């Protein structure tokens, strides 16, 4: 517990922009793009006021768009005056991917017609495209293949604090160990991770912190409207704060809360939001009306495991069961606690055999140890129940391919 | 049920069956099956006809039977195992966990089969497991698939009984003969005889 990320103060005009959106759609061979940005603000209009979204590809300007406030009509009672939406041509764009992270910078600024500039806002842009088609997840028209893990925010002497050299330090690694997607498990993470996952190019699952693991069944909170609000806030905030990084191209809706009808109310309401990005949720048998991705945990590659109401199928078979035609990517596969990862060549085996395997993610990255010190204050590598905690799991939260202080296992 | 209709020696195989020319012929070898067979209730599915490529009169072919007789699923081998011309996916030979890529033609692992990209249909191999001489090995592997995947169904096995035939020795005593026993050439020797029971009926 306590306050484990930053503390700022930001000072705001009272005519401001208070929320902007940004999309970029392709023609069909992706050599040229619309990038659409939808900008709001709060406090006094005037008709003197504009927005203008430029975008740059290091210090050339390529497009830009200008504006007064007034959005298109949106119903009988007119559309948004504290709106508006400018659209940009941009031919041949350099996409982005976690291969080649090419970005643009968009700056958006709010401002008046005589030149006056009133406030800015920015962001990195990746052009790419995600969807799913024919029963395979394609970024820019092509199928991915998720060499993904599961990561927590974890450090062995700061606890969940992370820090930028920690964040660092496991990309490089990620990247160094062939990975090239994250999970957030299972919570959205430190805001410094996803610009720096835009940068050195990992495609993110982005996570929102709903996880009701202990209930019996699993989905007693899930399924009840009265807790429908709270979990709102946990999926339409990340939502809001996360839609314009890039390197986000599936959002998920928690964790281990078992399958409730608030599930199937918040899928929808990112899939009309935000069409641009995939929605998955694994609770309930992982191939609910929830999720657009069968996205099991711990389901094994030839192995059948028959479990009443929420069966984890042989991958393979899973694909092909009647009437199935989504991607199947692990949120969770390989569990690598201790002297671990047999098997693991198993799944690679399938993965790159069939095309709608198109991976999954490790569990997990980095043991959850945590530094205590003996009575000479020498260091020492501890787990559950080592702080009189109880009742503790032991050692289950050590499950990383690398120790906390990342030295590889 | 299946329709006399076999081209396997043409290049391409579907030299025939794609040409229009050859469309009445190969109209009357399957509408008339249909009118004779149509009413037992053993045939559970009809078939187009063997081993000869995909051709546009198989399309034809295929919906006749569809609008005449929409009790019964229509299957077709030729051109992949799974075109437009077959609600089953029946290859022949495909193996159970190992892919033949062949151009134009792959045969896939069947698991794999059922779940490329956009595909739905049963899968029931028209042939499989080749009981040439000693052999069946690897046909548990083939039970174990189908018993854990819904959607293989199963398949049919080639196949029945040897097609070798008497012949008598100077002694006037019986001897079984194949391909190239009687001056026949060219011949393809003992690739008549892949059955699970010999010709009289003893078992192998
Ligand atoms: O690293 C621990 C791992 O636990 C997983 O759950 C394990 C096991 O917990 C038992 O209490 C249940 O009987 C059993 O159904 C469950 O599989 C969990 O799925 C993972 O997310 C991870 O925490
Ligand atoms: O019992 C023989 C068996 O042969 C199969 O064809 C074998 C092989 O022979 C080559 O001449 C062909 O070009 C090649 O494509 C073919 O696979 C045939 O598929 C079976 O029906 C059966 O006659
Ligand atoms: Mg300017
Ligand atoms: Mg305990
Ligand atoms: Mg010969
Ligand atoms: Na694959
Ligand atoms: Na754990
Ligand atoms: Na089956
Ligand atoms: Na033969």
């Amino acid at each position: 517990s306590g306050i484990f990320r930053d503390v700022s103060l930001l000072h705001k005009p009272t005519t401001q922009i208070s929320d902007f959106h940004v999309a970029t759609r392709f023609n069909d061979d992706f050599s040229r793009a619309v990038l659409e940005a939808e900008v709001q603000m709060c406090g006094e209009l005037r008709d003197y006021l504009r927005v203008t979204v430029s975008l740059w590809q290091g210090e050339t300007q390529v497009a830009s768009g200008t504006a007064p406030f007034g959005g298109e009509i949106i119903d009988e009672r007119g559309g948004y005056a504290d709106r508006v939406t400018l659209r940009l041509n941009v031919e041949n764009p350099k996409l982005w991917s976690a291969e080649i992270p090419n970005l643009y910078r968009a700056v958006v600024e709010l401002h008046t017609a005589d030149g006056t500039l009133i406030e800015a806002e920015a962001c990195d842009v990746g052009f790419r495209e995600v969807r799913i088609e024919n029963g395979l997840l394609l970024l820019n028209g092509k199928p991915l293949l998720i060499r993904g893990v599961n990561r927590h925010e974890h450090h062995p002497l700061h606890g969940q604090v992370m820090d930028e050299q920690t964040m660092v330090q496991d990309i490089l690694l990620m990247k160094q160990n062939n990975f090239n997607a994250v999970r957030c498990s299972h919570y959205p993470n430190h805001p410094l991770w996803y610009t720096l996952c835009d940068r050195y190019g990992l495609y993110v699952v982005d996570e929102a912190n709903i996880e009701t693991h202990g209930m019996v069944p699993m989905n007693r909170l899930t399924d009840d409207p009265r807790w429908l609000p709270a979990m709102s806030e946990r999926v339409t905030r990340m939502v809001q704060r996360d839609r314009n990084h890039p390197s986000v191209i599936i959002w998920s809706l928690g964790n281990e809360s078992g399958h409730g009808a608030n599930h199937d109310a918040l899928y929808r309401w990112i899939k009309s939001v935000d069409p641009s990005r995939p929605v998955q949720y694994e609770g309930g048998g992982a191939d609910t009306t929830a999720t657009d991705i069968i996205c099991p945990m711990y389901a094994r590659v030839d192995e059948d495991q028959p479990f009443p109401a929420v069966p984890k199928w042989s991958i393979k078979k899973w694909l092909s069961l009647p009437g199935e035609t989504r991607p199947l990517i692990l949120c969770q596969y390989a569990h690598a606690m201790g002297n671990s990862l047999g098997g693991f060549a198993k799944y690679w085996q399938a993965f790159r055999q069939y095309p709608r395997l198109q991976g999954g993610f490790v569990w997990d990255w980095v043991d959850q140890s945590l530094i205590k010190y003996d009575e000479n204050g020498n260091p020492w590598s501890a787990y559950g129940g080592d702080f009189g905690d109880t009742p503790n799991d032991r050692q289950f939260c050590m499950n990383g391919l690398v120790f906390a202080d990342r030295t590889p296992h």
